[PDB]
This record gives C-alpha cells, sequence and structure tokens, in this order.
C-alpha cells in the first residue's frame, strides 16, 4: 500500500517513519493519543485497555478491542498497520517487527502540536485546523471572564493526590495544565515553574506543598479517595489561596488526558468551578 513520511520530533531532530498513507487498521498503545486519533475518526483497531480508567475516554472506545500494556501478542493478532506507543514502551523493537511504529516522545509536541500531528498522520489537517481555530476562539473568550472575575495575574498550582504521593505540573503535563496554564493564559508560580521545567512534572514531598502554592489550587484526585492528607495541615490551612477559599477538587480520572474529548470536558468543568470562586 501507499507509504507516506511521518516526520517525528525526536531527542536526534527528526525522524523519518515510513506509515500508511491511509492507515486502516491503527493499534494506540499510547493513551495519550487515543482521544485524538478517535476524535478524528481514525482506523482504530486496538487501544490500550488504560483508556476505560477515564470516564471520558471509556465511553468512546467502548467497541473497539482493549490491549494490555506490555501483551505483544494481542497487538499482533489485531494485524496492524500502524502503531502508536511512547518512547518509553520497553517493547518498542517487538512493535517495529509487526507494524510500522510511532513511539512518541511526548515532550516534544504541546498539546495543539500534538493533535496536529494526528490529523498528519490520518490525513485530516483541515479537521484539526478547524477544530484548532474553534477551540482557540472559545478559550480567549473563557480566559476573558475568568481573569475579570478573578484577576489579570491570577496564578494557579496543580497538585495531584495518587498513591499516597502528591505530583504538581508543569504548563503540559494534562491535569487540566494545558487548558489553564496555555488555553486560559494563568500564570504558574515561579517556584512551580522551576521545580517542573526539566521533566514538565514534579513530585512534591509533603512539608514543601507551601513553596508551591499559588493564588489558585486545584488538587486533582480520584473521587473514591478520602480527603488528602496535605490538605489537613495547619500550613495548608494558612495558605493564601485556602483563606481567600480558592481550593478545590477535580476528577483526576477525568483530568489525566489533554485530547480534545478530554480538553472540551475540562475547559467547560475548570470554567464552572473557577467564576464559582470563592468556595
Ligand atoms: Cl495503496
Ligand atoms: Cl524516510
Ligand atoms: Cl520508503
Ligand atoms: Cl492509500
Ligand atoms: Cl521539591
Ligand atoms: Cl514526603
Ligand atoms: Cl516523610
Ligand atoms: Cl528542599
Amino acid at each position: 500500500k501507499e507509504t507516506k513520511a511521518f516526520n517525528l520530533k525526536t531527542a536526534k531532530g527528526e525522524e523519518k517513519i515510513d506509515i500508511p498513507k491511509d492507515p486502516k487498521r491503527i493499534v494506540v498503545m499510547a493513551p495519550t493519543y487515543a482521544g485524538g486519533l478517535k476524535y478524528l475518526d481514525a482506523n482504530i483497531v486496538g487501544v490500550s485497555d488504560q483508556v476505560d480508567q477515564s470516564p471520558v475516554l471509556a465511553k468512546q472506545f467502548k467497541d473497539v478491542d482493549k490491549v494490555g500494556a506490555e501483551d505483544v501478542e494481542k497487538v499482533a493478532s489485531l494485524k496492524p498497520d500502524l502503531i502508536i506507543t511512547y518512547n518509553t514502551d520497553k517493547n518498542t523493537d517487538k512493535l517495529k517487527k509487526i507494524a510500522p511504529t510511532i513511539a512518541f516522545d511526548y515532550a516534544k509536541y504541546n498539546y495543539l502540536e500534538q493533535q496536529e500531528a494526528m490529523g498528519d498522520i490520518v490525513g485530516k489537517s483541515d479537521e484539526v485546523k478547524k477544530w484548532k481555530a474553534d477551540w482557540e476562539k472559545q478559550t480567549a473568550q473563557d480566559s476573558k471572564d475568568i481573569k475579570a472575575h478573578l484577576g489579570d495575574d491570577t496564578s494557579v498550582t496543580i497538585f495531584e493526590d495518587f498513591d499516597k504521593k502528591i505530583y504538581a505540573y508543569g504548563k503540559n503535563w494534562g491535569r487540566g495544565s494545558e487548558v489553564l496554564y496555555q488555553a486560559f493564559g494563568l500564570q504558574m508560580p515561579k517556584a512551580l515553574d522551576d521545580a517542573t521545567k526539566k521533566e514538565g512534572w514534579t513530585e512534591v514531598p509533603k512539608e514543601e506543598v507551601g513553596k508551591y502554592a499559588g493564588d489558585v489550587i486545584i488538587t486533582a484526585k480520584a473521587k473514591d479517595a478520602a480527603q488528602p492528607e496535605f490538605q489537613k495541615t495547619a500550613m495548608w490551612q494558612n495558605l493564601e489561596a485556602v483563606q481567600n477559599k480558592y481550593a478545590f477538587n477535580v476528577d483526576s480520572s477525568v483530568y489525566w488526558y489533554n485530547d480534545p474529548y478530554t480538553l472540551d470536558v475540562i475547559r467547560k468543568d475548570l470554567k464552572k468551578q473557577l467564576l464559582a470562586l470563592p468556595t
């Protein structure tokens, strides 16, 4: 079948990967890219079973075969003509034997560039252009509405409570970061910027939560989890955001991703909760 070169951004620059001109049987092992390809009605025949842990993505993949993270034999059984994964995938060499494989270095694409790459893969760059323009126009208005309510210089911090540890995020690591820092243009506290610049995110020792706190503090957590321990302390209660009642929780399983489906949901939810402040 006809091929085309997909130009993958990597540490080494650009890596040309020959893929089908029109991919007919895509297996998406990296859930980051699943929503975006689905949004573009890509020919997906297998998807990481991780999508089922997001309420947003689960409803979009009900009739697609689910694949275990290391189940190479499942991937092979689906007879893919294209495989999408992360460069962290231990099995990349095995996957390349099955089909053309794009193992994304996630951090090389911001969330809009990422969806543009999905458009390039499936030959729907026009659709992405329209989606992008609509997204920028909507979130530009959202930004004005939110900054008018809270203040133009409003900063925000995203914590995630996960497996009894605390994480904080840079501007493009999901958990609402793309919407908050890029689309809405809210500020990131300097200390948090510095702590997340190199890797895009960081674990936060529990004693250091206050060092990274901004005007607004958003905690991503599981709906079925009890209150995080770090929200109980005197340190927490004395944060200006917490005193101003500018602190709220969001559903981490909804907020993990940065695909167009997740983006629509989190844009709406974040705008609602920000405009409802103070709590
Ligand atoms: Cl062909
Ligand atoms: Cl090439
Ligand atoms: Cl070739
Ligand atoms: Cl073709
Ligand atoms: Cl730290
Ligand atoms: Cl700790
Ligand atoms: Cl400790
Ligand atoms: Cl320290």
